[PDB]
């Protein structure tokens, strides 16, 4: 740790604080997260190297603290969306970012690694048009964030403890809808409000669309029964290729939900390109 100099605080989580830091004996600018089974599960993340995954450079265990050293990126997608809120991110750039994240997930998922907590703030962007997955899934000062449950898959909210890679596809579908509309798809402020916001839009799930849903640990037969609203209302003015892909990413049944690998073949990406975003750093 004596090999690093703090420059500023760049973030916070339930169990850690993140700083922008400088490596004294290499000159590298990194992001440093300060926090036996964990030491091994995080050492496996060091081998999960892909152009669309923020590089985990090192793991340092020093005097009852764990430090994670990552490659530094200047902006996150949440800030870029907040900065593009009045104009909207151009469709070619939304498509490029979605494609790149599906490539990163196809990679993680093939190595049996789930992210579990995809949200705009852990999607980092650079000046080259790249987007990368960060912070693969207590400090008393951590401030509760409005967006915390907004991207949670319904199986997680329904108490499934052995959920699959499909939970990441759900979170990315929510992010895709948000880039298009400039508003959060399911802005829930509690587990039940999050569940009911999903139900209000996609219809209350039942055994027809999600076999086994009524046997989930937190499923209650007393949940109000909302009709599925027609999908053209959910992400206007996104085209039919985009709406079709999004509907597949938001299927209730995790087994019907499109995989990252199949999503890359979707006709929506036939004209995918890699535009350069305009970033003000
Ligand atoms: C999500 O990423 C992580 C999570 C855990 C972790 F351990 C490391 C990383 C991580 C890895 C690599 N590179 C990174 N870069 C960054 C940020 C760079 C600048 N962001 C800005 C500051 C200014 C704000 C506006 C204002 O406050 O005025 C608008 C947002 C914050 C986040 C975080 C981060």
């Amino acid at each position: 740790m004596e090999n690093f100099q703090k420059v500023e605080k760049i973030g916070e989580g339930t169990y850690g604080v993140v700083y922008k830091a400088r490596n004294k004996l290499t000159g590298e600018v990194v992001a440093l997260k300060k926090i036996s089974t964990a030491i091994r599960e995080i050492s496996l993340l060091k081998e999960l190297n892909h152009p669309n995954i923020v590089k985990l450079l090192d793991v340092i265990h020093t005097e009852n603290k764990l430090y994670l050293v990552f490659e530094f990126l200047h902006q996150d997608l949440k800030k870029f969306m907040d900065a593009s809120a009045l104009t909207g991110i151009p469709l070619p750039l939304i498509k490029s970012y979605l494609f790149q994240l599906l490539q990163g997930l196809a990679f993680c998922h093939s190595h049996r690694v789930l992210h579990r907590d995809l949200k705009p703030q852990n999607l980092l962007i650079n000046t080259e048009g790249a987007i990368k997955l960060a912070d693969f899934g207590p400090v008393r000062t951590y401030t509760h964030e409005v967006v915390t449950l907004w991207y949670r898959a319904p199986e997680i909210l329904l108490g499934c403890k052995y959920y699959s890679t499909a939970v990441d596809i759900w979170s990315l579908g929510c992010i895709f809808a948000e880039m298009v509309t400039r508003r959060a798809l399911f802005p829930g402020d509690s587990e039940i409000d999050q569940l009911f916001r999903i139900f209000r839009t996609l219809g209350t799930p039942d055994e027809v669309v999600w076999p086994g849903v009524t046997s989930m640990p937190d499923y209650k037969p007393s949940f109000p029964k909302w009709a599925r609203q027609d999908f053209s209302k959910v992400v206007p003015p996104l085209d039919e290729d985009g709406r079709s892909l999004l509907s597949q990413m938001l299927h209730y049944d995790p087994n019907k939900r499109i995989s990252a690998k199949a999503a890359l073949a979707h006709p929506f990406f036939q004209d995918v390109t890699k535009p350069v975003p305009h970033l003000r750093l």
